[PDB]
DNA sequence: GGTTTTTCTCTTTTTCGACCTCGAATTCGATTTTAGATTTTTGG
């Protein structure tokens, strides 16, 4: 790297809130297939 | 009258209590800008 510049984050970054979910249904066993990914 | 056996309590274990208690994770209402429109006022 010959020329280095620090830049602010939100200048080059699109932030968006989640698309609306109702994913709290009655059974979501391993027979199903989506990856439910949390912290 | 004495000895032995059985039982009862007291000493020590031991196993339960529509629980409970710490880490991890977090959905709805409360509240705010912006999009936008409509109405009113001022200027030409």
């Amino acid at each position: 790297g010959v020329e280095v510049e620090w830049l602010p984050l939100g200048e080059i970054t699109k932030y968006e809130q989640p698309t609306k979910y109702l994913v709290k249904a009655k059974d979501y066993h391993d027979t199903y297939t989506i990856p439910v990914l949390t912290a």
